[PDB]
């Protein structure tokens, strides 16, 4: 699909994150997802035209805008199968921008 | 040298012709990009979507879960005549800082 790029939600079990941990408890997680069309940049035009012409020393560049996260939760607390209190950090995402 | 530098500001001296603004000019600029490499399992949050990923869970959105070797800041603008002595003004030309976002 082609939504813009932006925060979504989903309501995940932590075994189905891996994390290493088995956890039936549900968390809800938050990713950034969608197209960056409408950031197009001039800079990734002059890069894109670079590039083509072998310009760049051979090094890997990245010429289009990803969806990503600018900022992330603090934290993601759950219990594990034993009952025990864990806490991640990052785990979520809380904004997003095509960078 | 041998080896992927990690992500970086990288600067080349360019004619603004070569740029495809549109313009020919023959003037050349400092421009300045970001390119390297980043550690693909850094995040929690990346391992998270990508397991997710994995077992069927985000079925057609577009989901980066590696972070992108890209600008986090953009020179305020570049200034330059064409060949018809037209002046033209480009914002957020060239990358001022890089990150593995």
């Amino acid at each position: 699909g082609a939504r813009p790029c932006g925060l979504r939600e989903l309501e995940v079990r932590v075994s189905e994150l891996g994390l290493g941990y088995a956890s039936d408890e549900t968390v809800l997680f938050r990713y950034c997802a969608g197209a960056c069309e409408a950031a197009a940049r001039v800079y990734d035009l002059g890069l894109r035209r670079l590039r083509q012409r072998r310009r760049l020393r051979r090094e890997r560049v990245r010429a289009q805008p990803c969806c990503r996260p600018t900022a992330y939760e603090d934290e993601v607390s759950f219990l594990d199968a034993h009952s025990r209190y864990h806490t991640v950090h990052e785990l979520s995402a809380r904004e997003c921008a095509c960078v």
